[PDB]
Formats: structure tokens, C-alpha cells, sequence
């Protein structure tokens, strides 16, 4: 009768949580409730750090062969259950198939790249990852593997309100014939990031979700004394030039402002029409309207809905905040009404015009299928506004010129340029993971 | 009238500058004033930033060929000039002769193996991943740099930090140790002769303000420090807060262990060496020393080797160990003593009673053994920086291996063993990234980066090497799709 | 029956061969029919360099990381499909079942290092060389390649050879053995099924005819084989006239030294596992050996050992070397042992006149051991290719080095003693680049192949200068 | 009153030569006999060989390092007495004094690349990567650079452990001879180095010699194909980059005023004496309007001797180039060529008697005509006509030989699509020359050339 609860895999067995409280987990296509996660209580999780110690040594004294070896099980695992994820997936955030097929294949791609750490080859300890608490991003495919074949266990806390898809993933896991106990999964809220951040024997901690909760779990770590190599998904910025192909940028622009609601890292919400490019609105704005808002697992859902009621509340709420500034809604999803699903999330395309540094909507994270373009007269000025924003992880420029291309990679302090791409490198691990988890 | 002043180093061309405030730089041999330093103003200092900042796009649009060029001319220079540089190094720190020469030397094969960095700089590119798409990965300078060395290593540390920065395409600010600049304005002088082009490199001097000043600047990307752990924090602390990356290898205390089943003679020696050599004023010294077994009735013939040590002036022969580069840190030291022995430390050998003929105004202090030590004792609370060696003899080396990790300051342990077992279990429990066996301090090579550990060693990435180019070159990938329709 | 026909490999279908000509496969156990393969004619062999060329884009074009699991997914069959490929290899070459699953498996080790081969096929750039000037290299397949591989190791070297030919981007065109082409069928139609897009591997056979086409095509970039010295420099020549890259294993002759001071019976046990291994077939076969000092003496210790092998088919149990390749070939044989008779060369032991019950109409033949051999003679000359051992008797370790010198084509050989002195000494005075301490054979893997050497082998560098000033 | 003979170099002493067969060396600026070189006797090349072999033992059982400061040293010298290379080249060849800077400069650059190579020359299953060198080592030298190929040869053969035997271009002699006197007084052991010069017979008895275990030569394709067969007879290591044209492609979109002078500056630099010389483009779309404005820049070119101020090209190394570039020019004028600059008669001031050639252009061309199968090497730039990027394309794909090909252009579509496209070993972008110097078949391949392998295994625990 009652939702099904979700059972902690902790000592090596999935046990149920005896938490009283249980966050109420809605889908978000019909806001039906599918599951209750429970916070951890300091037993369970002082439960966790025991077993996550325990199964140490044996995993350390596992040679690097026989571990690359289980991840290639786990990764063969994957390959056969991979439609169950992508299930998953859909049926937790509502995200459209495609979407759930690309990211459990790039969590693939992951982690094949780090069974390849052969001959690169000592482990920490107990190692910690901690989510977003935006959409069911694939962080464990991303850094659970390299903390694994590095030789330390890992103690992942993903994202409560989609605890399905990562307990898949650690079931699939056992069944790889890795030692029991040495994967450990915990879920709650900030209770349980302080905890984690508290405790010492924790020695490394992840987290790729919002700047403000990125910046203190960092300092708290440094506090107590924890190697944090965050990667906060903020902004990205795009500066669209006129001798670009139209129709393609304007479908890239589309897709990775709105695909998936906007709620990827990597979201291009943010763009630049420098060169005349304002010319470009109308037909943006006609295919955003070709968008089919429908649920992730039916047909024709080029974008689905917001994680939660609450997202779509502080989505409207921004809206109706940048309307206020004097900035003209174009496109106006506030007011979407999706046939079938009309008690989800959905939200459909927005587009913002005139927005300035000034506004608001400029200094917000987003997060949602809401797209911003701002206006320069050259090239360098849509540079220095590039550069003006600290909180920037990757940006694009989209032009057929060959020195405008060098002059943008060059002059712009981002770490990752993209020439004619939405979204490069869409993963924010890597290269820089062995030495974060090994010493 | 006015003792040899030290000018700065600004726009590639020395000059005097605004001196309210003089820093009296004695000869630790006789505690006579040698040379002064003036206190660096806001202005001299954001002139130099300017010139760095300026000189930084020409020399980042420099190939990397020429850059090694001028790093292989700069190392000609000093090899020419190598007995230079050790004299002036004897003089105004106070180190010997070899010791200085053995310095030089090393910075000299630092920046050998810094010369050759083609490969290393070389970034990586996957053409064709799909249909008309392309990936690069392109490798890049983070901007200006700044290095803060310590009185202990007038080259080395030096010869360390700003040769990478330059090779590597970035601009670098030194500031030398306000007591000991000499060694670092010689050095200058040879890169400028070198033919390196001028506003790439600048020096500043100061004590304090310029540290805060290199901290809270914006434009500085980078920042390298090495010395105490009061300042080596202090100096991340602002750094890390300011936005900048900084790596500072603090302070170490080394333990040498000892085993009962060594020849203990080489053992010995290379202990009482370590110990007192250099009068200990070094960021890495064996300064202390656990005895499991035999090696606590070893105590005496470690005595009589520490008594062997004479005590001279650097420029002299016989001269094992020298005087303290500052009275004060020579009446610091014999106020450590005096804690160690109040605390029940017995003193087989006090320093404090040696004096040097002729040169009894200096700051010497002679070879000092101090046994029975354990946690209680303020010897081994504080680091002593100074000619004593503190001995926790230790019934078992499990007791050991405790001590070495309770040491909040342990960079670097070794132990003494000829039998492989007892050294594996020893670095197995021993919470320490450089471990050696059978040498005084494991030292890292120019072939690879610093492996630090306590809180004697922190950063973000090591000093130089591998992680060295890694610390001084970004990464920025291009993800670039030239298609058509 | 009908004698199934071995039907080719063209695009993404098995499509069966029109030629005339036709060679019958016989089982070497037993001399009977097992199989019937085609001699592709100019129609298919055009048809199948077509698929090839039009494949090649295609695959180029696609990620480095889909080839990987492609590769991943081709060993994953090969390890479920082993006893299969092991059991096709024991019938038509006649190996026994221990020798096809060593090869399999020596096969699948190579496709797993060859799988890592990512971090290698990538470039390399210096950003900004000069003012607004910057360089980068790009790595690209050649285009078509292809295959001859030997009556040897029909799945072992194909499984070496066109794995990096398809991970570097390269199109792959396999000609198999005329004798052996089954195993090369199967592992075919298990690459097929890993998914590779259709057209990428393409298998044509045929005689001689077939090695002039490849050779001639001008579309071929890079040919590689593996086999006797003749055919290879016949092969070289060809390409290196065409323009084709060719790399050659021709250097099959091998030398084996035995100082007094080694380890008697297990340097005895090693050689006779060696030298008659599979009937010693194999290439890379030490057929030749050089006793020195008590070496002489022990030689009697090496007939009593070589006796002990139990000549048996493979798919019997105790079979420690099986029948060979061809009558032809135990004709040539005998034909050779005959000859070094004559020539004056004791015969220590014979196994021409072997009898093994049950398998006589086979070609087999049993372990042969010829003494007094000179460098004048023939069986020293002559690569003998079956289980016969030459022996030459030598004074003193400058002796044994000069004889091996005097093979150019030797590219392998080992020392065995104790001496670290006299190790040096070999191994600095024989030129050879394979050369072995205590080892029967020096590294089977053998090179001009594979590995980062391969992967530079079966691609380009295009040296890119691009300066955007303006 | 006899003009000084070129001395040889045997076992660390520069020995005079007995044969009777001499060639003067004319000035290329005056056709001034300046020099004479000998062709090497059969003693004096066995001579050489044998002290080659002697000092190969020595040489080679010295650590890498050895070698690596002798090296260091030599670049040292060469930097010291950069000028006196310079004005050898400029007396010799003929070239202008800031083109033998440059060349230098180059050279050292590759001497110092050979420096910085690492210890790679060395490299139950105990193994070794044990890489030995090779043995007695030779090169050819073309007329193009001929200051420059020693520079390229003698660094990594040597540091590699192996003796050379150079045998430098016999009408530029003196800058090899210089350079081999700067290595003797670097300090490398007597014999490491040997050099001897002579003709086409030289080139047989080496590619002959048993004990010439590798050889490298670059020039024309004739010679290069030739010493390889010759060499792949005698069963011994070659390598050649041969010489081709470089097909430099203008695109409408491009900066057509540094296009035309980049043009302009590769193609008749140096009287187009050089194996990467541009002596050949394609002006695609309306590219083809520029020939008025490509022939007015090249008319703006100052034409001087080497040694003169402002001197931008050279004359030809010997008249025989000349009477070459002459017929050849005439020849396509035969065939149809409509020329648009002529300046084979031309008489510089003061150096009338000199080979100097003016810059000519020409114009409609075709694959058939000879202007494009045969090799100019002269201060001639034939220019092809096309509709599109797959015409340019196709013609530079049929061009059976070709070391570098460059593109002008803006649009990064279609430079990616012509690099991709095109088949030429090195391709350059909005730069003539794509490379200073061949290095399409060396750096990682010379080390690997240079070089062999020996895979020492042993299982060496029972005893």
C-alpha cells in the first residue's frame, strides 16, 4: 500500500533506515509520491564509517589488477542493466529517455577511462562524494570508480529525492563480487554533510552542485582538515557571433538551454548576441516553441520537468523578478500546460531579453529551462563580460573565424572553451583523481 | 657613513629605493654589521608588479626554446660564477664553505634539469573523436609569481622557485630573505647577464609588508614560500583566502631512527652530521633521533662523535658547524636548551660553553646532545633551529614509529636499518611521505617534486618537477567542430 | 558429403565464392577432406577493397573510444568462445588442443594490450611557438590495410595483426592461410558480432594470385607477413615496388647455445619442448642448436629425452607434437633428413618411419636429431620447418657466436650458462636483436610489429602550423 | 695566385688530399674561382673508414653524458663563431647574411634539440631495452643547404654513439669544413668525425662500403631514389627527404596584401634555393585577380648580392642553374605558359657577371605541361588556376612527391577541410612554409634510425 522505502546499503547489506523522519520523493512529470528516503542517524552513519573501515584493508590488499578487474565486471554489469538505469532515471526526474541513455553512457565512458589506471599506479581511507540536490547527477559513475580502483572506499551521498538511481547502481555493484562493505551509500540533508564533513577519518570530499554549498562544504573540510577538489557547475556563458551557421546555433542553443529542463551543470542558460546577432531572437524563440514539453517517457519530450514543486515555485518566482526589472519574457513558460500531466513540474521554455550584469536573473544560478541573452558591440566587450563573472566553469563561441576562435580561447580566463559547441566537456575526477585520492 | 645597501630589482634594472626604515644585516662570525636592506614602499612594489605584468605577454608569446636557451645561459653563468656565490653565501648566512658550495651546486642541477622541458610543455590534441569534431588541450601560463625564501637556503630555495616560474612562461617577483639578499641580487645580476629580456624578473625587500602586500595583490596568481610554520600559514592563510594558489613547505623536524643492526659507525656520524650541520639552520634538519635497542646504549660513542665536530668560522677549516645568523636566534636557542634541561632532558654534551677563538663575538654554539627526551620536554614541542639533537630513547619501535606520527611537524623520517623488514614495518605505520633508509634526510632529486606530509609541508601542488610544471601551467581544452551545413 | 565450402567474408555478409579454382583442406591426421577454399577472383577481390574503402571513412571518423569497446566486446567473445576456436584450430592445423589454447590465449593477452592503446593514439601541440602562431599534430590511419599470415598460427597472428590496424582507424583486409582459414572465418564472424560496423574487415582467399593482387592494388597502404624467407622478401620486394609498407618477419632461423656450465636437465627438457613443440612448425622454431664442452657429452641425455615425446594426434591425449602441415611437407622432410644422411650427419634418432595407431594415413612424423652438422651442409642451410633438430659440435663460445653470425637471416637465438661474463659476451658479440639467457625461445613476439611500434606503424603525423593573426 | 685547396678530415686532422681531380669553386655573386675542392682517392676513403671504425669503440663505451657536454660544447663554438658561418655561406653560396644568420640559428636549434634528449639512448623475467648504436655512419649533402645538413647529422649521429663520414657539398665546402673545426676544438675524441668530398663516384663507393651501416641524404628526387636503391641493394639503413614542390593555396577571403608578400618573400627567397621553397601556388576563386598585384610585389623584390645591404634574394649557386632555369623558362614559353614577369636577363650593377636571376612568374599552367613536373629550383613561381577547394585540392593530391603545402585563408571550415583532405606529410596555415626544414620521412626518428634494439630476456634465479 504505502510507497516503497529505500533500504541503505551499509555493512555490506541493504538494511532499512529506522529514521523517523522520511522526505516524501514526488515524481515530477505527476507529483506522485514514489519513495521516501531517510536522513541518517548518527548510528547508521557512525554504522557506515565502521564498515567503510573495515572493508579497507581488504580492499587496499586487493591487488590493482583484481580491482581494475571487478570494475570491468561492474563496468560489463552496467552495459547489461543499462536500460534499467535509464529507467530509473526517467521515472525519478522525469528526464527525457534520450537524456538518461546520454548520461549512463557517459558514466560508462568514465568509468572505462578510469579502469585504465593499469599502469599509473597509496590509497587515503574513507572517501566521501556529495550531490546536488538539483537532479540526479551521475557523480557516482564519476567518482566512486577512481576512488575504488585507487584503492580507498567510498562513502557517496547522492541526491535524496533520487535515491533509486545510485541504489541500482550499488546493487549492480554487488553483484560485481566486490568486497561486501566496501561501497557505502547514506542520504538526508545538510545534517548529513556535516556530519560528514565533521568526522575525521573522512579524508577526501567531492561536490559539483551550487556555488554557496559548494564554498562551505570546502571551507569546512579545510576546517577539518579534508581535501576538497569541488567543482560547482555555475553559469556558462555563450558569445554567439553573426558569421556562424544560423539554423545549427540556434538548435544548439535550444538544446542546451532547455534540454533536459535546463537543470544540467553545464546548461547553457546564458548567451551573447555580439555582432548584429539580436536579429537571431524570433527564430530562437520559434524553436523553443517547437520544444514537446511532455513527460521523459513518452515520445516527443525534448524537455522535461523540474525536480521538485518547490524548483518550479523558485522558478516562476524568478521570472516574475526579472519581469519586474523591465526585462521582456519573449517566451513565457510560467503558464505551460502540458495535456495529461498537467499536475507535474512542467515549465515550459523561457527566454529573457535585455538582461543586463545588473539584473538579478544575471547574478542567480537558474538551474531551470529559462535562457538569458545579453548584447555587446565587440568582440572584446562580450569578452570582459565573460571574464567579469567569477562564477564560470565553461563557455562557447560559435564563429567561422579562425583568429575571432584564438583571440576568444586566449583572452578568456575559463578553463574550457568551445569553438562551434554548446557544451564542451560536459562531465563537471579525470586525470587529476588519482593524485586527489592517492598520496 | 653607510654599509653596503642592497638595491631592488625593478623594470630589469637595480636602483635605490626609498629607505624609511634599515634592516641591520650582521656576520653571524661576528655579529658585525655587513649590509642593509631597505623597506620597500607601496610604490616601489606596485612598479614592480606593473613591469611583471607588462613583460608577461612578450614572454609568454617567447617559443620555449628560447626560453630554455636563456635558463641554459643562466646556469653557464653561475657555474662561471659558483665560488661567487659561495663566498658570499659563507659571508653574510654563516655557512661553510662546502655547505654553501653543495648548495649552489644543487640549485645548479635543479635548473640543469629545469632546461630540458620540451616534452613536458608539449600539450595533447584528439583530432577526428567524431564527424568534423576535434579536441585540444593546450597548456598555459597562470601570470605573474612570487617566492619568499627563507635565511637557510639563500640559492636554493631561489633557484628553485623562479627558474620554473620562468621557463615556464610566467612572470616571477622574489622576495628574498631580508637578512641574507645578497646571494639573491648576485644571482640576479647573472640572469640579467644571462640575456633573459628585462621586466620578467623582479625583487623586492621588506619583513612584513611585503609579504602582506604579495598576498593581497590580486594580479599575483602564484605564491612559494618556505621556512617557519607561523609564517608558512600566515602566508596560505591570505593566499588560499586572496584566491591564489600557494605551496609552502613549512618547518620540519626529521626523526632518525635507529636499529640495533647497523654497523653504527657511518650511522653515527652521518647523525651528528646532520644534526649540527650548518649549525642545524636549515627548513630540513635532523635535529632529532629515537633510539630502540642497542642503539640507547650507543649513547655514549654518539657523544663522543658530536664532541669530534670543531667549531669555526665558515670561511675556515675545521669548521664542522657554525655560529647562529642572528644573537637572537642563538639566545633563543640556549633558552630551548635550558627548557630541556629543566624538564629532565639530560644533557650528555652542552654547546652553549663552546666559543670560537677569535670569533667569540660571534653567534656560535657547539655540538649539543641532549637524551631521555620525551613528549614533555619543549625541545620537542619546538623546533630548535639550532646545533642540538633530541634523543627520545624508546624501549620499542613501536613507541617510535607513535612519537614520529604524534610529531605534527614530521616532512621527512628516516631510519637506520640494514634488514629490510624493520624498515618496510617502519614506513607501513610511519605517517610520513618521505621516507628513507639508511640516510640521514631522504632529500628529493631535481628529477622529481617535494612529497611533503604534516603540517611542516601544505600546498596545492609541489614545488617543482612534474607537479612542478603542473603548479606553474594550466590546462585549458578546446572542443572546436569545423563543419559545413 | 559435399565438403562444405569455405564461403568469404565481404561487407556485412558471408557471401559465397563464384572462382573456378578450388584447393580441398585435408586433415594432416588422417589426409581427409574437411573443407574446400575458394581462390577469390579479380571481381571479389575488387567487391571486398570497394567495402573496404568505403568502410574506411566511417571508421575513421568515429571515436578511438567506440573502437575500444568494440575491441573489449571481440575479446569478451573470444574468451566465450575459446574452446570452440581451440577445437577448429586441433582439426584443420592439427596442433594439439594444449597448443591452440596457449595460441588463443597468447592471442587474447595481445588484444587486451592492444586495447590500451588510447592514451597513445593521441597527439601533440605547443601553444603559441611564435606571436599568434601556434602547432599541433594530428595522428590518422594510413587507410586500407592487409594480411597474409602463414600456415602457422591461424588465429594468434591475425589476432596480433588487424586489431591495431582497426583501433589505429585503419581498414583491414585479412588473406588467411589456403591451409588453415577456418579459425580465421570464426574469429571473423565473432568480430562481426561485437558489433563493428559492416565493411571494416574483409577476408578474401586464394594462392599466390592472391598475395600479387594485394601487393599491386595501389589502394593497399600497409601489407604485413609472417612466414618462410623466401615468400616474405618476395612480399617486401613487391610492396616496396608498389610503394607498400612492409614489415616481415623473415628471420626465422634460431640457434640454440649450451654452455657445460647451465642446468643439464632442465636446458635438455626446454629444447626438446622447443625445438619439436607442435611438430615444430612454428616459425620462430629453435631447430638449430650448438653444443659446446660437455654439451657433447650430454647430447646422448638429449636423444634419451627427445625419445620420451609421444608422437599422438592432438585430440589424443599424450600428444606432445602432432602431424604436420602437409604430406608435401613430410615428403620435404624426410626428403631433408635423407640428404643430411648423406652428407655424412649421424641420424642420433628417427622418426620418419613413425607409426602412430590409428593415424598412419597423417603426416606424422617423430622427433629427429642430426649430429656432425658443418655449415657446408644442408640441413644447416636449408630451413628444415618440422621436428628435426640440427646439431653442430663446437670447441669454445666464440665458435657457436661465429656460426650464428654466419645466418644473417637469425634473428633469434639463446645462451645457456651461469657465467654473467659469458652472457655479455654473447649477447654483445651475436648480432641479434632477440637474444635470450636460460630461455628455449627468445620472446616468441616477434618484430621487424605490435605495441607502440605498431600503433607508429599503422599511422601518420601530419605536422599542422596555423597562424590566425589577422 | 692559386686559389687554397679544401683540406680533408681523417682521424682528427685535417690531411691534404692527392688526387688530381679538382673543381673551382666559382663565386655565384662574380663567378670568381674562390676555392678548389678534391675529389677523394680510394686510400684517402679507406683511410677515413678505418679511422671511423677505430674511434667507434672508444666513442661508443663513453656515457651518454660524455657526449651530451661534447655536443654542448659544439653548439657553444657554433654560437661563439656564428658570424664567420655566415660569411663563409654569403662567400660561397652566395647567400644573403641575414638568410646564413638565420640558417645558422636553425642549425643550432637542431644542434640543441639533439641535446636535450634524455637518457632514452639507453632504454621472474629479467629484461633489458639495451639500444647500441649502429656503427659507422655517412650523409650526402644537396646545394641548397648546405651550411645546415652537418648540423643535422652530426648531432644525434654522434650523441647516439656512432662515427660519421660526411661528405659535404663539394661547391660549398668551406661552411662543413668550418663547421668540423669548431667540433674538433670542442673537445670530441681524434676519428669520431671524418669528411671527404667528391662526385656522383663518391656517392657509389659509399653506398658500396660494407662498413657504412646507414646513410642520409636530401636534394633532388633523381639522386635521393637513386642511393636508396643503392643503398636497399647492399642490405644498409637509408633515409632521404626528398626534395618536391610546395603547392601554397590563396583563398579570395585571405589577406590578400600579406598573402602576396609572404608569397612573394618564400617563393623567390633566396633564388628559391631550398627544398621547402614555394615554387609553386594555386590562386582559387577570385584569387586569380592578384597576378597583376602578385607580379608588382614580386618586381618590388631588391636583387643583390649576399654580402650588400638590402640584398633580399641571391644569385644562383653555379651559371649551369642558370642555363637550367633559362631553358626550362623557355621551354613552357614553347608550351604554351604565358609569362607575366621575366628576369633571366638580368644585370645587376656591379655583379653582371654573376648567376643572379630576377623573380619570374608564370600563369596558366597544367598538370602536363613540363613547368609542372619538372623541379625549377629557381627564383620561378607557377601559378595554377581552380574553381573550387577540390580542384586545389585534387591538383595538389597528383603531384607524385611533396614535403609542405599551405593554405591562405580565413574561415576555419575550409583550412580544416583541406589539412584533413590533403595528403602532404606537413601542412601549413596562413604560412608559406610550413616547417623550416623537412621533418616528414627527425628528432624521435632520427633517434630511432640512429639507433637499434636488443631485447636482453633471461630467467636467471636458479643460477
Amino acid at each position: 500500500s504505502s510507497v516503497p522505502t529505500v533500504k541503505l546499503f551499509i555493512g555490506g547489506k541493504f538494511v532499512e533506515s529506522k529514521s523517523d523522519k522520511w522526505i516524501d520523493i514526488h515524481n515530477p512529470a505527476t507529483n506522485e509520491v514514489i519513495g521516501r528516503v531517510p536522513q541518517a542517524t548518527k548510528a547508521e552513519m557512525d554504522a557506515a564509517i565502521a564498515s567503510c573501515k573495515r572493508a579497507f584493508p581488504a580492499w587496499a590488499d586487493t591487488s590493482v589488477l583484481s580491482r581494475q578487474q571487478v570494475l570491468l565486471r561492474y563496468q560489463q554489469l552496467i552495459k547489461e542493466n543499462l536500460k534499467e538505469i535509464a529507467k530509473l532515471i526517467t521515472l525519478e526526474q522525469g528526464k527525457t529517455l534520450a537524456d538518461a541513455e546520454g548520461d549512463v553512457f557517459r558514466g560508462l565512458q568514465v568509468v572505462e577511462h578510469a579502469c585504465s589506471v593499469t599502469s599509473l599506479m597509496l590509497p587515503l581511507g574513507v572517501c566521501a562524494g556529495i550531490a546536488p540536490f538539483n537532479f540526479p547527477a551521475m557523480i557516482p559513475l564519476w567518482m566512486f570508480p577512481m576512488a575504488m580502483v585507487c584503492g580507498n572506499t567510498f562513502l557517496m551521498k547522492p541526491s535524496e529525492r533520487v535515491p533509486g538511481a545510485t541504489m541500482l547502481l550499488a546493487k549492480l555493484l554487488q553483484d560485481s563480487g566486490a568486497p561486501d562493505g566496501t561501497l557505502n551509500i547514506i542520504h538526508g540533508q545538510h545534517e548529513a554533510v556535516n556530519f560528514i564533513c565533521d568526522h575525521p577519518d573522512i579524508k577526501a570530499i567531492s561536490f559539483v552542485g551550487s556555488n554557496k554549498a559548494g564554498e562551505y562544504i570546502f571551507e569546512r573540510g579545510s576546517r577539518h582538515g579534508k581535501r576538497v577538489q569541488a567543482n560547482m557547475g555555475a553559469k556558462n556563458h555563450g558569445v554567439v557571433m553573426p558569421d556562424a551557421n544560423k539554423e545549427n546555433t540556434l538548435n544548439q542553443l535550444v538544446g542546451a538551454a532547455f534540454g533536459a529542463a535546463g537543470q544540467r551543470c553545464m546548461a547553457l542558460s546564458t548567451a551573447v548576441l555580439v555582432g548584429e546577432a539580436k536579429k537571431w531572437l524570433p527564430e530562437l524563440v520559434e524553436h523553443a516553441k517547437n520544444l514537446r514539453v511532455n513527460a521523459g517517457d513518452q515520445p516527443g519530450a525534448d524537455l522535461g520537468p523540474l525536480i521538485t514543486p518547490q524548483a518550479k515555485e523558485r522558478v516562476c518566482n524568478l521570472i516574475d523578478s526579472g519581469t519586474k526589472e523591465g526585462a521582456s519574457i519573449l517566451l513565457d513558460g510560467r503558464k505551460i500546460k502540458v495535456k495529461g500531466y498537467e499536475n507535474g513540474n512542467f515549465v515550459g521554455p523561457t527566454i529573457i531579453s535585455n538582461v543586463k550584469p545588473n539584473m538579478t536573473c544575471y547574478k542567480e544560478e537558474i538551474f531551470g529551462p529559462v535562457l538569458v541573452v545579453l548584447e555587446t558591440e565587440t568582440l572584446d566587450e562580450a569578452i570582459q563580460i565573460v571574464n567579469n563573472n567569477p562564477y564560470g566553469n565553461g563557455t562557447a563561441i560559435f564563429t567561422t573565424n579562425g583568429a575571432t576562435a584564438r583571440k576568444y580561447a586566449h583572452l578568456v580566463d575559463v578553463g574550457q572553451v568551445g569553438v562551434n559547441v554548446p557544451i564542451p566537456v560536459p562531465l563537471p575526477y579525470g586525470k587529476q583523481g588519482i593524485q586527489f585520492y592517492t598520496q
